[PDB]
DNA sequence: CACAAGTGAGGGATCA
DNA sequence: GTGATCCCTCACTTGT
């Protein structure tokens, strides 16, 4: 099973389908300090661990890897 | 501005 | 549709 966007093959349609969901680029998780939007909750909780290290943290919006 | 190295966000996996 | 986790990537970032 492959995708018409990347051509990346997937051994199961269950995880190919969650890959096509990554194409719409839904960023529903936002940091309540620097306003940066995230695709996963785990990406947000890992991000605050660095907000405790440094005081002045503000990254630029990074690009998603697949369109 | 190339270049290396350190950085952290994106995205793949199994599973409840 | 979640999401949690383990982890490897790779674009930014920094320094030379
Ligand atoms: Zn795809
Ligand atoms: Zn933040």
């Amino acid at each position: 099973h492959f995708c018409q966007i990347c051509g990346k093959t997937f051994k199961a349609v269950e995880q190919l389908r969650v890959h096509v969901r990554r194409h719409k680029g839904v960023r529903k998780f936002e940091c309540t300090e620097c306003g940066y939007k995230f695709t996963r909750q785990a990406h947000l909780r890992r991000h605050m661990e660095i907000h405790d290290r440094v005081e002045n943290y503000n990254p630029r919006q990074r690009k998603l890897r697949n369109l």
